[PDB]
RNA sequence: CCACUGUCGUUGAAAAGCCAGGGGAUGACUUGUGGAUAGGGGUGAAAGGCUAAUCAAACUCGGUGACAGCUGGUUCUCCC
């Protein structure tokens, strides 16, 4: 290895995580992904 | 000690009063002090009344972040 600052991952390796519920830019503002009213929407929902 | 009528007041002087009238006023009366009955329990000349401005089940803490197919909200950017 070079150094501590010359180390890459190689790309593809990383991805970066997605954050739901931060603005209209990001493609998941507002519900973040989940639709609109409806159990699948909820808090605590899930398929069963 | 009560509370029948009306006006006023209704961000009140007052989270139920004032004013003018009204009822009982030796009685199943009114009242002081202490005590008893405790929550699905009490107490009730019975209105589901009252049980600390809380009552078709008090209040406080705990189970507890109860559950909520419901409502609200959900935050930087650009490209397909």
């Amino acid at each position: 290895g070079l150094r501590l600052n010359e180390l890459s991952p190689g790309v593809g390796a990383k991805k970066t995580a997605q954050r739901r519920g931060r603005g209209i830019g990001s493609g998941l503002g507002k519900t973040g992904g989940r639709g609109v009213k409806g159990q699948k929407s909820r808090s605590g929902s899930s398929i069963r």
